[PDB]
């Protein structure tokens, strides 16, 4: 009756033409890996967004015979069949390497029968629908306009399996829809968060890994007001025939707030562009630390004390979220690194970057100030150098003549004059800061500076960037660009200029910041609770994997002050490093980052979809393999 | 002059529509003394020299400096990131001059072999890549100014802007630097000096 | 290695019809020994190998470096020439680079005023001018060789041309560089060393610049050369008949030697003629080699570095 080897693949998002959040950024990723196995019978589904859509979609005409192929047919009917109720939608190629096929639905062309659906909704799987929710409204439109589509495509394609995969509550609906009618479709589901875990966790107070297993998810969702929202991604997980989240520790959370075990993991993978030589990843290391070297050299301006020849630098990146991106952790655990390295008589120092925007009114006089009066420096030793080999070449081409004994210049009055002196000595006053000036914690001018988390905790902790300490902090409140006027260095360039990413996470059900850190060939500090830190604790023996580059605190069987404690001997261990081995673990650092790549990853997808052909049709599947394989995990089954 | 320029072209980021080829500079300097030393007739004169000149259909352009040392809380903001942009915009030209530089090189030593028909390359494409394309538009961008900012009539921070006499006279005569105008107002309420971040000069070499 | 390409610039000026990017650097080096050094062998097997790459269609092409001190009378004005040709070429291109970047800066930062629709310049002519055009062509017609010249197999003057063993073994076997040739020969009779005026490198600079020592020695006790150049990551050819050969092949497996970059030729139980065939199997297996798979050999060749300390 139906083929399981070739199958089709449906895979519907909220964000597949359309930047939303990271869900984008992993179904554009993953669209290589994803083409390459099914090529036409592969389809992305989401919402038309009318207003950006012309800018990543190759609009393709699909009533023509040359668009699909004999046996792809069905899916042409189908939209035909969907053409013939009026319902208003663009086939096409999306923009990006691997030009997947989409079929994105334009909402208000259904946006009549909300009332209708909302209460066939309603009575079927008990979701309310308030009007004022206008993003649900959108999430029941899309569902029943794909389960719609996905039913006629069962009508008419009699010869391929279909696999249907939803990405996220918002594309859900379709899921209780395609259970309730018996669509003759296998369905996946895959959840990047939960809605009570994100709010649960949003005042910073709730202890949520110990007290997860005892909240009454009901009332908790009423507390929130988001009961609705949360019967659609409950919905969503127990209808789907396989159910997934992108981490180990979001399945915790997922059995206990929606109610199901996962059937596994689908990390999510990158597409990692190597380089034709493995070492080049070590220069580009060195060409972008020279860049921050000189935004340093202009911070510090009047102040500059150390060796940036041993000077690490530290950063935090991500979006401002205090509590779950651990900033009050890194602040805490770098004054306590501080203390540690003056006790011990370390030349060392540190200079730790926060970048995670927050409103202010652009760069503070003094840094574009103190970066163009080092440029001065740096121009008026370019012309007194110029001079200088004016004078050593002289030497050089007259020797031995006119008396010159020696070789070369012996006395520096020979080569630097007192004009020379003069300019370089103005220059130098230019730097000088008044008395008793520090450099800043900050490059900007803040909107509520007094009441910013971060800046209070730097301000509390009394890291003034004093020549005494160790360790530097520097808030940069904006996302990193090449168009900054003071740190030019897009986010991926800074990234490797660094030393060590760190990043302890509360709340973080994937961790794309470690993730690309390590792609980069940084190492990184990562959290048990984030879902990166918990795929690589499964993945190496985690005394290994701090030979890799990959630290991992415990913060979830510790009690605050010893997940604080172990992020200070973490980084301590680190900055303990000399340069060879700082090298050679970016070397094992970079080599990990090919377990990364979709190229790997995109096997658990696999081994998601397997299971969800298993699950549905076990007759069919049991005699196209030599046996009866294990069903009740992806892990059992292959 | 050619340091004058530079810090001309900062000045007037995203709204340089004249040609300093063909702009003249004009200062008055010294010690803040609004009569005594006839800044009001200055700034009079020049407005009346721009309708004068708008009226004449002429096609040069008057840039004029007022230097006299007024209570001050340091360069703006803009000041100094217009500087630091335009000097972005030369350092990504000078990074793709370089590999136009190996690409005319290679054409040039190579001809006529491999189907090099013509002893220099004819199409900009052989020589600007996509690449140098993206880096240049980008820091075209970043100089590219809100809709409707016009160049400011002062480099600094002042005190007391509201009550300042050049710059109450300035605001009389209506000289706000937009693009219709030929005489263009620049007040740097300080002594010059080399270690300056914007105008990196001494009074004699300005 | 850009300074190896530098030099190949100037000796091949008018006739430079070769991707340097695809183009790789084989060197013999040492004393004029043209028996025991195995410079005959060398100059044999780089014959035949052009042959094999003529006749498989190779888009490579080998400048076969020998650095062998004879007689001579200095360098050849030609060589000299070449050289002062291409630097003044390069500062020509950079003078007019510069006026580019004054125009493209120009437009940048008007744009979109006075009538710039485009953020960028769209047509050459904006930037490029005909006072540079004139300039540019005057420099590529002092680049120009007469008809029918070839890039010279020497760069010297030779004390006694016509009876040098290296020269008329070149000639004998006719590689005159032609740009059908995707093997060129250059011997440059005299010891390399950064005062050099065509070729300012010292002897361990240009090693490490080639991508290939060739060093088929009949007599040698040790072989300094292929060891040097083993320190260096510089994968060579040499014989079990040389000291350094022996004690490498005592080391290292004979088949898995070749992953280290230690190609040895079998000159004690093979004919010469079969010996020149295996020389020519090496050479042939290493242009086939790819860019990456160049990186990961001279990655395991400096890994034995240790053992010839
Ligand atoms: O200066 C910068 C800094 C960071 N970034 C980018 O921003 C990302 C970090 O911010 P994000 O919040 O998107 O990524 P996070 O790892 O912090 O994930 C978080 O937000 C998105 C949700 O899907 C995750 O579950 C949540 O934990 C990085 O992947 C990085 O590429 C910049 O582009 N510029
Ligand atoms: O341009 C160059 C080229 C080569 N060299 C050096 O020349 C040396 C090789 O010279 P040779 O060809 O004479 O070979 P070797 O010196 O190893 O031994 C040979 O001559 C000298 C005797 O000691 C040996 O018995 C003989 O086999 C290397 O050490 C190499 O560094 C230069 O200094 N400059
Ligand atoms: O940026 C400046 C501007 C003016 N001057 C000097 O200030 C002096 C006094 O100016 P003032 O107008 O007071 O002149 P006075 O009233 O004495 O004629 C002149 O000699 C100028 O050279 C200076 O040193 N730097
Ligand atoms: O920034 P560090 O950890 O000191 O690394 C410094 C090193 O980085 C890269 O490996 C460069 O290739 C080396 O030349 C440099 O010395």
């Amino acid at each position: 009756s139906r083929d399981l080897q070739n199958h089709l693949l449906f895979e519907t998002a909220t964000e597949v033409a359309n930047r939303v959040g990271g869900i984008y950024s992993v179904l554009k990723s993953k669209a290589p890996i994803t083409v390459a196995q099914y090529k036409d019978h592969y389809h992305l589904i989401g919402p038309l967004n009318k207003a950006t859509y012309q800018n990543e979609v190759d609009i393709l005409d699909w009533k023509k015979p040359e668009a699909f192929s004999d046996e792809m047919r069905p899916v042409q009917h189908a939209l035909q069949t969907m053409e013939s109720r009026g319902v208003h939608f663009v086939y096409g190629r999306w923009l990006i390497e691997g030009a997947p096929k989409v079929i994105l639905f334009d909402l208000d062309s259904v946006r009549g029968y909300s009332n209708e659906w909302k209460g066939d909704l309603w009575s079927l799987v008990g979701i309310p629908s308030p009007e004022n929710d206008f993003e649900t409204n959108d999430a029941i439109l899309l569902g029943y306009t794909v389960a719609w589509f996905l039913g006629e495509v069962a009508h008419l394609d009699s010869q391929h399996a279909i696999v249907a995969h939803f990405h996220e509550w918002l594309a859900g609906v379709a899921l209780p829809l395609c259970r309730k009618r018996r669509i003759d479709v296998v369905t996946i589901f895959t959840t990047h968060a939960t809605l009570l875990g994100r709010y649960l966790c949003a005042s910073g107070s709730f202890d949520f890994y110990n007290c997860l297993e005892s909240v009454d998810v009901d009332h908790e969702a009423g507390r929130f007001g988001i009961y609705h929202r949360y019967c659609i991604e409950r919905a969503a997980a127990h209808s789907a025939d396989v159910f997934t989240t992108v981490s180990q520790i979001t399945a915790f959370e997922a059995e206990h707030l929606l109610k199901r075990k996962p059937d596994g993991i689908l990390p999510n993978g990158l597409n990692v562009i190597k380089f034709q030589a493995f070492h080049e990843f070590q220069n580009l290391h060195a060409l972008k630390k020279e860049k921050i070297n000189d935004f340093v050299r202009g911070h510090f301006h009047g102040c500059f004390d150390f060796d940036l020849d041993n000077t690490l630098y530290f950063f935090i990146a991500g979006r401002y979220e205090y509590k779950n991106k651990g900033a009050d952790m890194f602040i805490e655990a770098l004054a306590r690194l501080n203390y540690r390295l003056k006790v011990s008589g370390s030349k060392k120092t540190v200079v730790a970057f926060i970048v995670m925007p927050a409103k202010n009114n652009s760069f503070t006089v003094e840094a574009l100030k103190g970066q163009a009066e080092v440029r001065a420096l740096e121009n008026t030793v370019h012309e007194v150098t110029t001079s200088i080999g004016k004078r050593i070449f002289d030497h050089a081409i007259r020797y031995p003549h006119n008396g010159l004994t020696t070789e070369l210049p012996t006395d520096l009055g020979e080569l630097l004059k007192s004009s020379d002196k003069v300019m370089l000595k103005r220059r130098i006053l230019a730097l000088r800061r008044p008395e008793g000036q520090l450099p800043p914690i900050v490059t900007h001018n803040m909107v509520d500076d007094a009441n910013d988390l971060i800046l209070n905790k730097i301000r509390q902790v009394q890291l003034f960037n004093s020549p005494s300490d160790r360790v530097k902090m520097i808030f940069h409140p904006e996302f990193l660009n090449a168009n900054n006027p003071i740190l030019g260095l897009d986010y991926d360039e800074f990234v490797r200029g660094c030393h060590l990413g760190v990043f302890p996470s509360y709340y973080e059900p994937w961790g794309y910041t470690p993730a690309e850190c390590t792609v980069m060939g940084v190492p990184s500090i990562t959290t048990n609770v984030s879902g990166f830190g918990s795929y690589m604790e499964d993945l190496i023996e985690t005394n290994q994997a701090k030979d890799y580059g990959i630290y991992i605190v415990d913060r979830r069987f510790k009690a605050p002050d010893e997940s604080v404690e172990q992020l200070v001997d973490y980084m301590e261990e680190f900055v303990k490093k000399t340069r060879r081995q700082r090298i050679n673990q970016r070397n094992r650092t970079e080599r990990l980052s090919d377990l990364l790549d979709w190229k790997r990853m995109g096997l658990e997808y696999v081994k998601a979809r397997q299971l969800a052909l298993r699950r549905g049709y076990p007759d069919q599947f049991r005699e196209l393999v030599g046996e009866e394989l294990n069903d009740s995990n992806m892990d059992a089954l292959a």
